[PDB]
């Protein structure tokens, strides 16, 4: 309760939630018993201890999952793909409800454009998800889930954020 920081992946299908969520679990002792699709890793964040709480249960068709979701989360990572329009328009959808189900609440989010290995493919720049994350007023960066490019910056960076809002 400090140390420990509820992080839920939201997004469009396909754009790689569950692919992040893997990444960041793989392989003690947290009071909470694990759910439905929920992962728990510690990690030294800045030469302090983080327990992260991983919801990865947003699908596109439980109705009630995703009012949950946009309850029950202290920090958000909203996911799109670099190389699809319609998500990441899909992702300033996500952030509004977001904000209107947490009106008075500073809720740390990183805006995040997933598959940027599929270089030929892109159809969203960096510049956008930069300009949209400066619209949102939150951060910004791009990843590859499939070979695990700045999967470990994205943790460590909604660590960083939900710890400055305190
Ligand atoms: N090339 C590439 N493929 C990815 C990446 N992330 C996910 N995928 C693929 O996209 C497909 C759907 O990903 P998934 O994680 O299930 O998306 P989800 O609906 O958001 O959970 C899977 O076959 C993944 O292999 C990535 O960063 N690069
Ligand atoms: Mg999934």
């Amino acid at each position: 309760g400090n140390t420990y920081y509820r992080v839920v992946l939201i997004g469009e299908q396909g754009v790689g939630k569950s692919t992040l969520a893997n990444i960041f679990a793989g392989v003690d002792s947290d009071c909470e018993v694990l759910g439905e699709d929920t992962y728990e890793r510690t990690l030294m964040v800045d030469g302090e201890s983080a327990t992260i709480i991983l919801l990865d249960m947003w699908e596109n068709k439980n109705e009630w999952l995703h009012d949950h979701c946009m309850q029950v989360g202290d920090a958000y990572l909203i996911v799109y793909s670099i190389t699809d329009r319609a998500s990441f328009e899909k992702a300033s959808e996500l952030r509004i409800q977001l904000r209107r189900a947490r009106q008075t609440e500073d809720i740390p989010i990183i805006l995040v454009g997933n598959k940027s290995d599929l270089v030929r493919c892109r159809e969203v720049s960096v510049s956008e998800g930069r300009a949209c994350a400066v619209v949102f007023d939150c951060k910004f960066i791009e990843t590859s889930a499939a070979v695990q490019h700045n999967v470990k910056e994205l943790f460590e960076g909604i660590v960083r954020q939900v710890r400055l809002r305190r």
